[PDB]
DNA sequence: AACCGCAATTACTTTTGCACCAACCT
DNA sequence: GGTTGGTGCAAAAGTAATTGCGGTTA
DNA sequence: AACCGCAATTACTTTTGCACCAACCT
DNA sequence: GGTTGGTGCAAAAGTAATTGCGGTTA
């Protein structure tokens, strides 16, 4: 039955904050609506705090992902310096795949 | 302030329509919740009428768009008889640009 | 007070024409 | 140079959503 | 009864390695 | 034949969301 995004339970978390509910209150509310397990207490507290504090934002925060272990500007001096190098011969001299300097080339 | 998509809105129209309030009841609450014109009580009762006969569904049906102006079959044909041919020389035949032709051989 | 039929208006859908293009051919 | 398949994007051609007014049931 | 700090767990993010490939080259 | 740039996708390496328990304020 139960259908809706992250979004769009956030979205119903939003509604209840500014209808004056208590984050507990919310929580039965979306339990009784939708059934057992659609809302957790702590969670509807960690958002109803993100709310009072003025951000109403829905979304998450950015995540920067796993670090490159490229240097950009490595990849350019080895080019600038020998423009006849294969991806493969670049790849063996930084320690990475040839993949890795596909995609780095296409980058810069 | 109103950042809501017409899916996050939805999502709080089924949330009402399950705690049991009536349409005009729910228009009420997300004008003073979000503001004045943020919900028309017309439009919250068309989306309850399809909600009270069990579609719960929050997206729009299907449209089938533009009608095509290309025979497929037609294209087919004119390639097999002649499989030199350009798309600009089909599209004279078709009544069509080439890039109608071009767009529907790649279907094809 | 609430909902709904109806019809006018708005927002979406997919497809097409024209402008313009780069790679390949002549 | 010319030819060719291909794409961006506005206009086109559709269906379904949006909603104000008046009728009907409460 | 409700919220919150804290920490364990889960879900997401972007990047990388390896397997495998088709077009072009030799 | 071999070489080459390129992609699919699983594994990797990160940050932030999710939430149960115990403390604190009511």
């Amino acid at each position: 039955k139960m259908m809706l995004d992250k979004k769009q339970i956030r979205a119903i978390f939003l509604f209840e904050f500014k209808m004056g509910r208590k984050a507990a209150e919310t929580t039965r509310n979306m339990n009784n609506a939708f059934g057992p397990g659609t809302a957790n207490e702590r969670t509807v507290q960690w958002w109803f705090k993100k709310f009072r504090k003025g951000d109403e934002s829905l979304e998450d925060e950015e995540r920067s992902g796993r670090p490159s272990e490229v240097d950009n500007d490595q990849l350019r001096a080895i080019i600038e310096a020998d423009p006849l190098t294969t991806t493969r011969e670049v790849a063996e001299e930084m320690n990475v795949n040839h993949s890795t300097v596909v995609r780095h080339l296409k980058q810069i």
